[PDB]
Parts: structure tokens; sequence; C-alpha cells
């Protein structure tokens, strides 16, 4: 993985890997960005044992984490209406949600 | 590779590969999108004698092609404005360009 | 749906349905064939910690189950080489893969 | 419908469908493929009043169109030995026959 396409997601354990940096949806609903092994960013919604979480980039541009019972845990709050967006784990360590198709090769 | 952050580009012979699909700046200045081994899209800039071209994504969102010192042969025309763009060769095939950051963690190095 | 033309794919939570039969790709990587409610065939992959898999009909004739950005969980082993194949969930229940084209009206679009 | 298995067929008026695509065995005895109302392919064996025809996919892998009695009018001539086959009307507007089976679950 490296980029999550429109309406794609990460289940518990799955992650976005690029160099020592890794964005992961942990065993507890906590999304973290690690530099090697040091946590540098997290959604801070961690609750030991609370598994079955999903992190999915919705079509409206919102990035939401969901509880096993489909409830919202945390949301990026981008939601710029319907379109085509992508979340990329950049090599410079940043996580960016670039939105709205500007061009396409058909 | 697989992506192109604005200001990054493909030189005379480099590619972006998402397995069946391919995007390569061949040696004849022609930038084409293959499917396995079947041309599906083209820049149409393989002028005879011309060589050493480059595909370049930019800050203004324009995906341009160039030859000997500047001079654009082709240029998508997706010049939306100065921002942050990326050209990605998707899993489905379609080569898309995404317009400016909507949200980030601002955790750059 | 009841068919997969060559390089198609059954993604997490998707199925092929015909009469009371159903070849559904469950949440867990288990590919199962039911008779409305009873399981009558299985890939056998209800693996703990394996969510979101995909069953896809390969171009080489092989039908395999893939992990989330993973590998071969299951395989029909029906590898016969590259051509055109198809998997169908028939009304007699039997799910079959048919080896390459013999005749076509050549009416592609 | 959209598939014809070993020894299945179309009687005068029957057809396979999938979106605006239509493979039909008309009362003219002419097998035709229609995009909407526009014809696209045909056997060109039509005769007004020539009804009672049946198109049948066979074990030898042959798609034969038969007369009201029981004689050959047209045939794909895809005879490639006894086996199992299918004729599908694909979502791309093409009609193909597939050589035998290579894998089945039951
Ligand atoms: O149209 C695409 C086609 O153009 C030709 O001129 C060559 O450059 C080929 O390599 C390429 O596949
Ligand atoms: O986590 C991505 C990136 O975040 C910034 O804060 C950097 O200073 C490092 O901590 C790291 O490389
Ligand atoms: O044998 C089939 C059977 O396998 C179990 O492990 C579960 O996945 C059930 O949902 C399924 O019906
Ligand atoms: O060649 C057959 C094919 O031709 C296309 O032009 C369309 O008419 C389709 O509806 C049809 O399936
Ligand atoms: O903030 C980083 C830290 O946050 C929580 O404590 C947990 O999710 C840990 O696994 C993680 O290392
Ligand atoms: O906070 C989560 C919530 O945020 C916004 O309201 C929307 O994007 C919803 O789709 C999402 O579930
Ligand atoms: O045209 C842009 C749009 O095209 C297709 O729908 C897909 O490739 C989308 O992922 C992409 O954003
Ligand atoms: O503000 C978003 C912007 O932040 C930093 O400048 C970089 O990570 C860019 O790639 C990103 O687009
Ligand atoms: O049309 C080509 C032309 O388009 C815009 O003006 C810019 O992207 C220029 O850099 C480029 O040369
Ligand atoms: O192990 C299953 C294996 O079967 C065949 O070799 C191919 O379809 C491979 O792609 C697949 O991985
Ligand atoms: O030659 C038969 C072949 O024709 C085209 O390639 C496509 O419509 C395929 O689906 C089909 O199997
Ligand atoms: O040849 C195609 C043409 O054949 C006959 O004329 C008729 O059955 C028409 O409906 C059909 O379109
Ligand atoms: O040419 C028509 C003829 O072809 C083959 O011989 C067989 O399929 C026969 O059944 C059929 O009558
Ligand atoms: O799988 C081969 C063969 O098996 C059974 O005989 C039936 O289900 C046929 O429809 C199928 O073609």
């Amino acid at each position: 993985r490296n980029i999550l396409t429109n309406d794609e997601g990460l289940y518990a354990g799955q992650s976005l890997d690029v160099n020592p940096y890794h964005f992961i949806m942990q065993e507890d609903c906590n999304l973290v960005l690690y530099d090697h092994s040091t946590s540098v960013w997290a959604s801070n919604t961690g609750i030991l044992g609370k598994k079955g979480c999903k992190a999915v980039l919705q079509a409206d541009g919102n990035f939401v984490v969901y509880d096993a019972e489909g409830r919202s845990l945390w949301a990026s709050h981008s939601v710029r209406g319907n379109g085509n967006y992508v979340l990329v784990l950049q090599e410079d360590g940043n996580v960016v949600i670039y939105g709205s198709d500007i061009w396409s090769t058909n």
C-alpha cells in the first residue's frame, strides 16, 4: 500500500508503508504515523481491546475511522462534497488528502 | 514507481508501473500508456529526430512534455493554479491528477 | 450476477447469484457456495485476522483467492496458459470455468 | 438470460439479453444481434415465413441453426470434439463460445 483510493480503507493491522514511515489502523481504534518506531501522530482514540476498526476514505472527501458496529470514531473532516480523492503516505513523512480530479487519461 | 508529486517527472526511459498498466517516456519522445503490451493512450509527440524528452508534473497542475531545452510538445492543459498536485497511475488503469491538498497531518521532514 | 469474464474479481462482500445458489465472498476470506442457506462447497479460509480478500479469475485459467495485498490463500489450480476464460454459477449449481474461445461474432465495442 | 449451455437453444422468438444488446432467433429464421433496434450482426439466412427455427449449442462445440423440420441452415462450425461448452452474450456486445471445462465445484 502507499495510497488509499476513493472509498478504500484499512482494517485493523493493515497499514500504509513507505520508508521508515508507516500509517496504521491498530488493534485498538487508533491510527498512528510512526517514524521508525516513534509515534509522531495519532488519532488518540486508543482503547486497548477495542478491535474491529476500519479507516476509510469516503467519496465526499472525509476520512473516517469506524467502530466494529459502524459508528464513527474520528473523522479528518475534509468533506468537500462528492468527487474523487486520494490519501497518500508521502516520502517526506506527511499524510495528505489531495482532492478532486483535475485530469484523467480516460 | 507509481506516483509523481508536483515538480517530479519521467526522463528519457523511466516509467510508472502498476503491473498490467505502464506509462513510459520511451526513447522516441513518445509518452504512452500501455495495457500489458497494448497501447491505450498516447501523447502523440514522437517527432522524428527528436530525442531525450521529459514528462513533468508541475505546481500549476499541468502535465507537460519537453524536448531539447524547454519547448513543450504536449501539455494536458490541467493548469488549474499554483497548489499541490499528484499524478498517480491507478489500480484500475486510469491515470488521474489530484487537485490540491484538502487535509494533511503537516508532519513533514 | 453469475459470471466473471476472464480477468474479473469477487471483492469482499460480493457474490454471484442464480436461483437459490450463491457463491459469496464473505467478510472473512471464506469463499462459500450455498443452496440458499446451507453451505455445499468451501474454499476453506475463515482465517482469524484475514479480512477483505478477493477471488479473481486469472488470465492463465487459474482461479485464486488473494489476501488483502497478500498472496495465495486458495487456488483451483486450473492453470492452462493465457487466453480467454470464464466462470459461471450455473442453474444446476455447478460452478465451472470454460477454457478459451472457439468462436465469436467478433462484435467487440 | 445471457448464457446457453451444452445443448440449450433459442426457439422462434427466444433471446439472450444484457443491457441494450439482444441475440434473437426471429420468425424469419435469421439470427440477429441488436444494439437497441439497430442490427449489428446476423447470419443472413432470413426468409419471410420461414418460421419454426431453433438455434442449438451442441456437444461437439457447434452452434447450429436448424430448419422447421431438422436440417442445417447455418453453423458456426466450431466443432472441436465432444466436451462441455457455453455461449455468452457479454457486456461488451460480443458473442463467444468456450472450449470445454477445466474446473468445476459441483
Ligand atoms: O500510438 C502508440 C504507439 O505510437 C508509435 O509511434 C510508437 O511510439 C509505439 O511504441 C506506440 O505504442
Ligand atoms: O512522522 C512524519 C515526520 O513528522 C515530522 O514531525 C518529522 O519531524 C518527523 O517526526 C517525521 O519524519
Ligand atoms: O463451511 C462454510 C462456513 O465456514 C465457516 O468458517 C464460516 O465462514 C461460515 O460462515 C461458512 O458458512
Ligand atoms: O459489434 C457489436 C457491438 O457493436 C457496437 O457498435 C454496438 O452496436 C454494440 O451494441 C454491439 O454489441
Ligand atoms: O501514541 C502512540 C501510542 O498510542 C497509544 O498508546 C497506542 O495506540 C500505542 O500502540 C501507540 O504506540
Ligand atoms: O464525523 C464523521 C462524519 O463526518 C461528516 O459528517 C461526514 O463526512 C460523515 O460521512 C462522517 O461519518
Ligand atoms: O476520471 C477520474 C476518475 O476516473 C475513474 O472513475 C476512476 O479511475 C477514478 O478513480 C478517477 O478518479
Ligand atoms: O499542506 C500540504 C502540503 O504540506 C507540505 O507542504 C507537504 O507535505 C506537501 O506535500 C503537502 O501537499
Ligand atoms: O501549454 C503549455 C504551458 O502551459 C502552462 O502555461 C504552463 O504549465 C507552462 O509551463 C506550459 O509550458
Ligand atoms: O498459488 C496460486 C498461484 O496459482 C497460479 O500459479 C497463478 O494463478 C498464480 O498467480 C497464483 O498465485
Ligand atoms: O476472441 C474472443 C474474445 O474477443 C474479444 O477479445 C473479447 O470480447 C473477449 O471477451 C472474447 O473472449
Ligand atoms: O440483416 C439484418 C436484418 O435482417 C432482416 O432484414 C430483418 O430481420 C431485420 O430486422 C434485421 O435487422
Ligand atoms: O455443418 C453442419 C454440421 O456440422 C457438424 O457436422 C455437426 O455439428 C453436425 O451436427 C451439423 O449438422
Ligand atoms: O463442469 C463440467 C460439467 O459438469 C457437469 O456435467 C455440469 O454441471 C455441466 O454444466 C458442466 O459443464
